[PDB]
């Protein structure tokens, strides 16, 4: 009904030539730089979209930068093409050989328009990856917590043995290093019920008005270990997937 | 001549009984909670220092929490003891069997004072680990950079294929997603000379007035690969060492 505004937006595939051509025209008109990855070449190259014509089915890219990239075009090599317009990653593949030609006195490479272009806005992914968003909600409570109300914060980082948390404001004096807090909880998709944690590190960063805690899991149950261990496995899979920078 | 104030401070070993006793008295007088790790037991336990007497060479700890920990004291088992006073981790080992006794009507365990206590202030380590400090200085410059002056920021994260950077203020419009910036530099202990990077992600976080970039290394030299690869190996070794939470 709405998009939780920090939710990562998945890739969109454009398959109509009217949409495809619009998107490529936009890259041309804004001169949004492209990167060309050839199937089995270590060096990547830059280009621009220098002509788009849906009536003739022609898409021409600019001369490669460095110009030595051109030998791979001569060779008819398959490549991925990649640019950004208004913050959105626009991508396609060229699975075929192009024509070496000129437009407005400069060498360019041409062929038919792609039948598929991807459209991916990746800001929300990036912010998640920066741990600025999509953070698991935590509660830290216990008999030894000073002040009224359980403390609400956010999970920054987790392992089999402990985690790092974030609290708004200066909440250092509510807490005691070395103390066991026997009501630690983490919301979804971790779903962890009252777990005990020992406080190991404690830092108020004034310039962002944020208190940071490092806790160690105290006498974990086996069902807790396995929930944490699976969460940790799933997290580092989405991290590795993000870092690949492949969609 | 001075301590760079964000520099991690190493552990200090106290070996004089006058210093040792002072530090243990402090834990007693402030009732700083302790954690007891037995050599080969999964559950840890809590205690306090309930008596310290340098004339008789007596150090008594409080009854274990949970009380089932006491069976390991009965057994004469070796344990590490660990507390925090005024933010400083104070630790020692008990390599011997203790006496089960009472002080002020409550059961306690006693023996001779330790001949060695550690004193470690770990705030600076933690902040480093949070990537709030000890960040490699970077420069991001190139022909396609808009505005005058090379951009100074900080390395947040690095891998073999790219890294994440931080800039103060809103510097989004100086930058272009997809563009190659051919003068990326990183100070010590990374020591990287003009390297090329492609801009892949770009996010201004307004509430902390910080612009965040994700870049991919463009056509790395082999000497650059090996400098980055060694830096990355060294970093994840200090991370694993920190997470162990063992000093």
């Amino acid at each position: 009904m709405f998009n939780e505004s920090d939710a990562p937006q998945p890739p969109k595939v454009l398959s109509t030539p009217l949409e495809i051509a619009a998107n490529l025209r936009q890259l041309q008109e804004s001169h949004d730089p492209l990167i060309i990855t050839f199937h089995d070449r270590s060096h990547r190259f830059q280009s621009y979209v220098v002509h788009v014509d849906r009536e003739s089915n022609t898409l021409a890219l600019d001369e490669m930068i460095p110009r030595d990239g051109e030998k791979f075009i001569e060779n008819g090599e398959h490549f991925r093409v990649e640019g950004f317009h208004d913050g959105v990653r626009i991508a396609w593949e060229c699975d075929h050989a192009l024509k070496i030609s000129e437009v407005d006195g400069h060498r360019c490479y041409s062929g038919p328009l792609p039948q598929e272009v991807t459209y991916h806005q990746r800001r929300n992914a990036f912010r998640a990856a920066l741990k600025l968003s999509q953070l698991v909600d935590i509660i830290l409570d216990g008999a030894h917590l000073k002040g009224n109300g359980a403390m609400r914060g956010k999970l920054l980082d987790i392992s089999a043995t402990g985690c790092k948390l974030r609290f708004e404001g200066n909440v250092e004096d509510r807490l005691q290093l070395g103390q066991v807090y026997e009501r630690f909880k983490a919301g979804n998709p971790l779903g962890l019920v009252d777990t005990m944690v020992e406080l190991r590190h404690l830092h108020y960063e004034e310039r962002i008005n944020t208190t940071f805690a490092g806790v160690r899991f105290h006498n974990l149950s086996g069902q807790a270990q396995r929930k944490i261990e699976s969460f940790v496995y799933q997290l580092q899979r989405e991290a590795r997937r993000f870092d690949k920078d492949d969609y």
